């Protein structure tokens, strides 16, 4: 029922391309080892300084709504890449801008932009197949350090710290980053618990900068079954309001109504509560719940044998933890002191249950519980002289951690944008079905040179010349833009995770090729 | 030294196309037998009503300068066609708009608009060759009446009057149009003299609607040689100021200084004077000069034998005429009374000199003098109840006269836009040198259907369907848009002059293909 | 006494670079065989369409005065190149923009821009020496046709016509361009006179579009000595005002006061007069004076023997010509009908005087008078369907004539911007005296790739890639941007005049490096 402005065709496409260009320019100045930082004004306090593509992308909104549409779509590209890999958002942004520009250029009366999108998707699938074919698994801790160093703007100490943490707690251990008060970075191993379930509702979030649910010294509520009555959760609320700890509850499903009462209690000032779902579904659920009960210290309500009721909640029957971190994906409970004698007894029980029988699937769960109570959660404490440098370095360490985890998940390819460059001959072996698919394949093939061009351009040299010298060289040679020479990139350690490259390409292509198909733009009149 | 606005590329091209579209729409509503009229506001008096393409074109100027640039270029198309043929300006306008639109559409990064212009010119030359190949000479007075009827919006009486005038004074006789006070049109022949020389300077023009130098009952001044002295033209000026009658002078070359004094005398209020150059260069010049001297009545100054001086100018030694019409191309004198006995004696002298000897080139000049004294100038007087109706009908009669003269000059082709339609297969036999020439040939081939489409669209039917039914028919069949059926156009008399068709195509192509090659538009900032 | 705005340093330099960039962008779109045209609005009539760099340059003035300063300086570059060579203004503009950009970039606190300008001059002198060392003379008419074809946007017929004219009247004959009424171009030689002297004062110009003094059928006044009295020029003025013909006077020096009276007579409406100076200084002056005296038909006033006075001026004692074109540099006296028997007698006198004695300097003057009266002035008549097309084609023909004349004057180098590219290794052999001279040499060496880059960029390909492939190829190989491949440029006829290249480089460098030295800009406040 609001009055709208309707634009058609090429002027609308150019207006969207203007917003795409502004956002991608501001993001693209941060690309590579010679990229620079962006200062973003914050309303509440000090401005933030970042070299992160998705942060710069999400911080820019435009007054002109036709430009803001393209800006929001490239924000979607950057945010989708950050969600799926945690790295490669600047690459995704420049690839999205390139595909948008080349798609907008090749639009005519007889052109079919939908079949151009089809050819773009076909070419991108071929490139992703070639990326998987040229990928290499990570087999050494030196490769781990190299990936973490490359992903952290060539910070050797950050990569060394990440490599040491992954050596101490395993390549699939839980590592988290928080801000340290001293000047130097440090790594500590403390006993920690993590399961891949988050909050049901995103209404409990307390910090706005971190956008998480962070709690210190919280009571742990356990309900193995469904919560029995309102007269069973209200005494728990009164005990939590009595004994000065907030309530973190672990349960099957708190979705409809008890979650609703917790939301309207959170709406009241000061009262803190958060809910997470069960990790497992079978016997592993009960085993992990008993592990958490022994590691916290208290009792369990909801069992079938002892019939302990939530109605008779008591301070000694609940577990106490140090710090609770709740996110969208996983829940962290940290520094939870229990009965250490009972923790050792449960460890003995687990390692004695190891030597009973083999079934090749239950032993994986029992050993992951063993590593849960055995290998501590690594904590990376980032140091600096002020909050701005700490936040910038924290972004870099988070990038390095995400990239290293993606590297052990999927493998590594050539860095410096050279993997996309070496995937160019794979597109030359495709035969398009019609002319519009040929246009799409050509768009993707011209787009595949953009990240190396941007990395070289940020170093102050001519990017197209560098890219031509890269494709003229052998397949192992690429441009080191830090030293400004042509090197064996694998030997020099300039490598990238395969997951990051393929997800940046896929998200950029998927959004930008759909944006290309537009003919009419409908916006709200600014009132 | 004036501040300018500079625009680049597609937005500038679209802004020019907007002015082209406005002017061509207003012109195109007047096309064909079912076209309508345009009312143009006039500052000095009553608004004018016209069905003439170049009048509507020249009457439109736009406030936006980027639109006004395209409007001025299509005005150039219409005015060039009117100057070269006097007919076919609406056709030239629609062809220019079509070529501008199709050229602006096929402009990309890799496209070369200059070679597209080259291909356009090649295709247009091929079409003009095919038009000449399919043309037919005019051999009958019925074809003359048919051409004059078609060119005057199907006015049978106008075409009959033009055919009767050309029957009485010859197909190459001089016919002029004026407006009569009575309601009926009337044709009459009395006398007349026309030679193809006009005024040297365009500063003597008295009427603004006709844009000509029209004089009633003027003196004839004759200087066979160059004018001797200021003391020879000043007594002529004083005698002209004495005997209540303006001065039309016939001479070799009045260009630099005496013409300048005549201009600054014309700047004074009331004083009327005009100058025209000699018709011939050889003995024909002296023979024609003696012919007007005998036909006007007086004497001649500037001869070698009698040595009559311009200094001793006398009232009885100068000729007197009835009306002088001076244009850019030819000078007209009408109703010039001389000594009719001496006129008959000069006629006897010419017809007796006819039977002396033959040289096949001097006898042509002798016989054209014979037709000068023999075949009088036909005058067409257009009637109506008011000035607006006679002005509209005068435009139609002028169109019909120009088209009939072009028809006897060059021939006739199929009317209704069917000649350009039948020239389409000639373009299919060309092989372009590159892709840009192919684009130009395709632009011209798509443009060749525009006049028949516009004629059919003005009749309220679907133009593209009509054009397809024309090209599916035999080469003699076209659409009569007046009766709304498909007929043998030659038998029904719907025919066109070949000159009109070929000049409309050539001017439209030549300007619009050059306009297509633009990338930057520089305009003045409106101050 | 007018209020001024004063700007310092970097923002002033950026503001000037903005105007430089705007003008150079608009000029640079027209470069090379795939360059496009610029449409310029004209106040009086139809807009003009041009591919000429200096026309686009001079047509752009900006409202912001800091931008308009840089725009006026690059206009100065383009106009100086046009004055010194008549071709290469787009190249001069892009080189000036490049030098201004690279000079503004390397300005710091410790940098000395004056010594950077010194290094720029040293580098440009080295490049010009290398251009002279790599040039070759023109020895064939096919090279003449090739240069004229390249300079006229690849128009084979224009180059063929220029080659035929230079074959018929000699490579140093006088050729001029005028617009023809027919559609096709034509060339004809009849007669003609030219000496390298123009008007003393630029006040008689009546052709506003051509910026020349164009006169038709003018009187020839001759004063071999100084003009005697006011009572000798006043009867000449009265005779000119008597015999309908304007006055072109040939004399020693009409500078102070008789020129002043001619100016105040020209201020009055209609009165036309123009003065030109003597061709020679010695006996050649008298010989040439008698030559146009015989070739015009009349007498001579001012001699020592016959004592003919200017006071007794007579109509039969003055010469009459066909057309007079007066320019800043030379005078065009065309179609002068003298006594052809006396012209033949003077030709016989000259050729019989030629067989008397040898002195190796006077015989050159005798033979140049012989070629003046024997080899006629060629005239090129440019055709088209409208005024805009003939104006664009006239610009191209004038470019081709100027380039061909410069080619026979100085020689030819490689086309396509490859000569400046091949002059790059000459700069690598220089040693700078300090760091600022090194900065200037580097600026010029980076600038030397700009014309080939712009030519390749206008064709829709990547310019830097093309320039690298040119520099890696053999010294004879360059990029044909019309066919889009790499060829022997000399064999394909893509060649340039050495004079055009060296004057474009010198004129760009001299102004742009001085503009680089600026620190403070003082402008007028807009009132
Ligand atoms: N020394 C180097 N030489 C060449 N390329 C390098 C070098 N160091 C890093 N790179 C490349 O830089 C890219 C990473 O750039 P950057 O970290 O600015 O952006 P990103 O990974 O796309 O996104 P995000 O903004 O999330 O960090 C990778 O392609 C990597 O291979
Ligand atoms: N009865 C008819 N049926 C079909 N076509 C017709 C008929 N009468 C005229 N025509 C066509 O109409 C066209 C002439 O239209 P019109 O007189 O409006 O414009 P024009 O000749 O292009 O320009 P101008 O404005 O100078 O008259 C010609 O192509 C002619 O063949
Ligand atoms: N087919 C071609 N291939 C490559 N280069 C070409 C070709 N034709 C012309 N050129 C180059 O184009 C340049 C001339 O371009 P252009 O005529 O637009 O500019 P200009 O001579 O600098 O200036 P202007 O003509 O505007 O006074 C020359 O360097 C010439 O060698
Ligand atoms: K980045
Ligand atoms: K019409
Ligand atoms: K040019
Ligand atoms: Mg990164
Ligand atoms: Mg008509
Ligand atoms: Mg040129």
């Amino acid at each position: 029922g609001s009055a709208k402005d309707v634009k058609f065709g090429a002027d609308a496409r150019a207006l969207m391309l203007q917003g795409v260009d502004l956002l991608a320019d501001a993001v693209a100045v941060t690309m590579g080892p010679k990229g620079r930082t962006v200062i973003i004004e914050q309303s509440w306090g000090s401005p933030k300084v970042t070299k992160d593509g998705v942060t710069v992308a999400k911080s820019i909104d435009l007054k002109d709504k036709y430009k803001n549409i393209g800006a929001k779509l490239v924000q979607d590209v950057a945010n989708n890449t950050n969600e799926e890999a945690g790295d490669g958002t600047t690459t995704a942004t420049v690839l999205a801008r390139s595909i948008a520009k080349e798609g907008f250029e090749k639009i005519s009366k007889g052109a079919n932009p939908v079949e151009i999108r089809r050819g773009v998707m076909l070419a991108v699938d071929a490139v992703i197949a070639e990326l998987k074919k040229q990928s290499k698994p990570v087999t050494t801790p030196e490769e781990i350090a190299q990936v973490a160093t490359i992903s952290a703007n060539g910070d050797k100490e950050i990569g060394n710290i990440i490599s040491d943490a992954m050596k101490k707690v395993g390549r699939k251990g839980v590592i988290t980053v928080k801000d340290g008060k001293t000047l130097n970075d440090e790594l500590e191993i403390i006993e920690g618990m993590k399961f891949d379930r988050g909050y049901i509702s995103p209404y409990f979030i307390n910090t706005s900068k971190g956008q998480k649910c962070e709690f210190q010294d919280a009571y742990v509520l356990l309900s193995e079954k469904k919560i029995s009555s309102i007269q069973s959760i209200v005494p728990a609320l009164e005990i939590a309001n009595a004994h000065r700890k907030p309530l973190v509850i672990i349960a099957e499903d708190v979705d409809g109504e008890a979650l609703s009462t917790l939301v309207l209690n959170r709406l009241k000032v000061g009262l803190q509560v958060v809910a997470v779902k069960a990790p497992g579904f079978g016997d592993n659920r009960k085993n992990q719940l008993k592990d958490m009960a022994i590691a916290t210290g208290g009792a369990v309500f909801g069992e079938e044998g002892l019939t302990l009721n939530l109605e008779d909640v008591q301070p000694h029957d609940l577990g106490k933890v140090g710090e609770v971190i709740v996110t969208k994906d996983d829940a962290m409970l940290l520094k939870g002191k229990g009965d250490k004698a009972q923790i050792e007894k449960r460890i003995q029980e687990i390692i004695e249950q190891l030597d009973v029988t083999t079934s090749e699937y239950e032993k994986e769960k029992l050993n992951e519980r063993l590593a849960k109570l055995s290998d501590g959660v690594a904590v990376l404490k980032v140091g600096g002289t002020s909050d701005v440098e700490v936040n910038e370095k924290k972004d870099r360490v988070t990038d390095a951690l995400n990239a290293t985890r993606a590297a052990v998940e999927e493998g590594i390819v050539l860095g410096g944008g050279c993997a996309l460059l070496r995937c160019i001959p794979a597109l030359d072996s495709l035969t398009p079905a019609n002319e519009d698919q040929k246009i799409g394949i050509e768009i993707i093939k011209r787009t595949l040179k953009i990240p190396a061009m941007t990395i070289a351009k940020n170093a102050g040299v001519e990017g197209s010349l560098i890219v031509e010298k890269i494709m003229q060289s052998s397949s192992e040679v690429g441009y080191d833009a830090m030293a400004g020479d042509f090197v064996n990139m694998v030997e020099k350690g300039i490598i990238d995770p395969t997951k990051v490259v393929r997800t940046a390409l896929l998200d950029a292509a998927g959004v930008a090729s759909l944006l290309t198909t537009a003919e009419v733009v409908v916006t709200e009149i600014p009132k």
